[PDB]
């Protein structure tokens, strides 16, 4: 059905969950397109994923600034570094085929799931206390 199922340990603030769920959905759409050997669709999905990640990082960072999250600086750098990675992957998909998409999923899933589980989880308690959700 899907490559990445939504497990309960990924849970965070309600609003944050709506965006993280979108990212996971994009990953699954990307996998399905690659599995179908539909490269045109794969590139379109990756494009949407790319755009959404950039927007999502902005959303989190806005909250960090608004409520003075202590680890905002380190977290922002982590986001920026991933955007660089995504832009590199974009070029590889532009020149490659579905096999390249699958290979890319290895690093894409590893980074996203780990980021949500480790780095993003660190701001939940802090933000909740400040009236965020």
């Amino acid at each position: 059905d899907v490559l990445v199922k939504w497990s309960e340990d990924l849970a965070n603030l309600p609003s944050i969950d709506t965006q993280h769920k979108r990212l996971v959905d994009y990953i699954n759409d990307l996998y399905r397109a690659a599995r179908r050997r539909d490269m045109d669709k794969a590139r379109e999905v990756f494009d949407a994923l790319k755009n959404y990640a950039v927007e999502h990082f902005g959303y989190e960072e806005r909250l960090f600034a608004d409520y003075a999250y202590p680890e905002a600086t380190r977290h922002k750098e982590i986001h920026r570094r991933f955007v660089e990675t995504v832009l590199k992957w974009e070029k590889q998909l532009a020149a490659g085929d579905p096999e390249v998409v699958m290979t890319t999923l290895r690093g894409l899933v590893d980074w996203l799931v780990n980021h949500i589980m480790k780095e993003d989880k660190k701001y939940e308690a802090y933000l909740r206390e400040r009236g965020v959700s």
